[PDB]
């Protein structure tokens, strides 16, 4: 399985997260890509991979917004090739602001709906990778053990 791992973040925390879980997926034994939505392109993005992780940081408070980076390939989801992959959300959030981690079920959400099939639920954080290892790792397990 060769895994792609997609983050947007603006100050480093899913970032981080998303570093976290392409060294854990890749120990496991998968072929794992590394890209920054900054560099990302929806258009077929998940060709050639069987997974596709991920994540970004919710930045609108009372409305869902989501990081700048990610938020145009959040629209183009449909143009992504998703229909049959396997797909995960992860996420950095502050527990202090509405919608906590909100693009987790909006990725969850739209990605059913384009015929992904989300491997588990999404983890959400707060703060950086460092900040709650243990919740890291055991979901990074439960991609291990769906992929
Ligand atoms: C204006 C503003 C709005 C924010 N809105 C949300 C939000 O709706 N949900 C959430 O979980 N966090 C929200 N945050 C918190 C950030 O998402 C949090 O700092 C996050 O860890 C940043 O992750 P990143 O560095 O990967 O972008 C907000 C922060 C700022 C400044």
């Amino acid at each position: 399985s060769k895994v792609l791992i997609l983050f947007g973040s603006s100050t480093g925390n899913t970032e981080s997260i998303a570093q976290k879980l392409e060294e854990l997926v890749a120990a496991g034994g998968h072929e794992v890509t590394l890209l920054n939505a900054a560099e990302a392109s929806a258009d077929n993005l998940a060709d050639g991979y069987d997974a596709v992780l991920m994540g970004c940081s919710a930045w609108g408070m009372e409305d869902l917004e989501l990081q700048d980076d990610f938020a145009p390939l959040f629209d183009e989801m449909e143009n992504m090739g998703l229909k049959g992959k396997k797909l995960a959300a992860f996420a950095s959030g502050d527990m202090e602001y509405e919608h906590y981690c909100g693009a987790v079920p909006a990725i969850e959400e739209k990605a059913r709906g384009l015929g992904a099939e989300v491997i588990c639920e999404g983890l959400k954080i707060e703060g950086d990778a460092s900040s709650d290892p243990d919740a890291v790792s055991a979901f990074a397990e439960d991609v291990l053990k769906k992929l």
